[PDB]
Formats: C-alpha cells, structure tokens, sequence
C-alpha cells in the first residue's frame, strides 16, 4: 500500500486568477472531514490517484491522511523511481526506498481545496471541500508530504503532532476502508 500523510495548505479556487490562500481558522469549523475525498495532482482532475482517509484539525493546523491507490500511477511512479535519471537527480543517492523518496521531492505539498471564504460567513450551502492535491508548487503553511507503506509509520513522522492526535488520526484512518472505494481516474501516459 501507500499512504501519504502532512499538513495542508488550504486553498480557494487553486491555480486560477482569483485563487487565495485561507488561514486554517476559516474552515476548522468543517472539520473534521472522514468522508473521502480525491487526490489529485497539481488541482488536475483527470490526475486522480487515490483518496484521502480523514482531515483534522490538530494544534498546529489541518492534518490530512490520504491512500494513493490508483494501480497505474503506482506502477508507473514505481518505474520512474528505479529507471528514470530525471527522477533520481534531486533525490539522495542510493536510497532504499525511491518511490517514497522520488514522491517526497517531486511532490511535497498537500494543498485542500476549499470554497471562498465569503461562503463560509453564512452557512455554507453545499460541501466546504473538494479534493487534496499533490502539488509541486505553492506550499505555505503546510509541511512537506510524507509517503509510506503504513499510515501509523507515516503519521508517526511528525513530531508535531501528539500521540494523542496520532490516535485520533489514525482511528478514523482504520475505520474507513479502501477496498470498497472506486478505481481513481489516473492512466499512464505510457
Ligand atoms: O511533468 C511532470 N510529469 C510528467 C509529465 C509528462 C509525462 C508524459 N507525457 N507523455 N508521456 N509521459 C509524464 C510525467 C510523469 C508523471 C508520472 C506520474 C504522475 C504524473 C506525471 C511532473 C512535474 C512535477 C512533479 C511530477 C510528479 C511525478 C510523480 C511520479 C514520480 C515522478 C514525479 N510530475
């Protein structure tokens, strides 16, 4: 398996003229969120790789755990991690684990989707969130993004965050299974 876990940047319409950046204040009254939701890609939606697990409001911001379960994308980054010159530049030499290391680099923010603030004054009419991406860019507030085969090992990572708040974390992270979920949109473009 792989989880990804950190802390997210949360953002209003990413990527686009009138994108802005929300203070995590704005949007802790919605959470927690349990309910899956996609991960995607620099905000690409045809980039679906697999499905966030829970996202939490802890004291140092809003903590996102999330399963990358789109077999394409895994066997592809998999690949790319034992064969691609390109991949391995900017990473460690030598590393015993280059997925995770190659998906730790390229890939180190969590950026949440989130409606605009304006909607957030009232009550909001429909769901506060859209989907986290992997982001190459545009990280803030957020840490950067740890990839790993197990989600205690992945949360575990972040001294931030309590064993208290791991537990409460990594509770929810057990009760909402994967299996069941739908095959993420993600093809490889080889
Ligand atoms: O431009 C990028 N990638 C890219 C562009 C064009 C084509 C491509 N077009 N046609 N054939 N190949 C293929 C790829 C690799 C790719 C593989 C898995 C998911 C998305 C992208 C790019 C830029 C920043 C970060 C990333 C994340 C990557 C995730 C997996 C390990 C390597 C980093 N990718």
């Amino acid at each position: 398996g792989l989880y990804v876990g950190g802390f997210v940047d949360v953002v209003s319409c990413p990527k686009l003229e009138q994108e802005l950046y929300l203070d995590p204040d704005q949007v802790t009254d919605y959470l927690p969120v349990t309910e899956p939701l996609p991960i995607t890609i620099e905000h690409l939606p045809e980039t679906e790789v697999g499905w966030t697990l829970g996202l939490f409001q802890v004291s140092h911001g809003i903590f996102c755990t999330g399963a990358i379960t789109s077999p394409a994308f895994l066997e592809l980054a998999s690949r790319l991690a034992d064969t691609s010159h390109v991949a391995r530049a900017p990473v460690k030499n030598l590393p015993k684990e280059p997925l995770l290391e190659i998906l730790h680099t390229w890939l180190p923010g969590l950026s949440l989707s989130s409606i605009h603030p304006r909607e957030l004054s009232q009550t909001p009419s429909g769901p506060v969130f859209q989907h986290v991406s992997l982001c190459a860019l545009g990280r803030r507030r957020g840490t950067v993004a740890v990839y790993g085969h197990d989600a205690e090992w992945v949360v575990s990572r972040f001294s931030s965050v309590s064993k208290s708040e791991r537990a409460h974390i990594l509770q929810h992270v057990s009760s909402c299974r994967l299996e069941d979920l739908s095959t993420p949109n993600f093809v490889s473009p080889l």
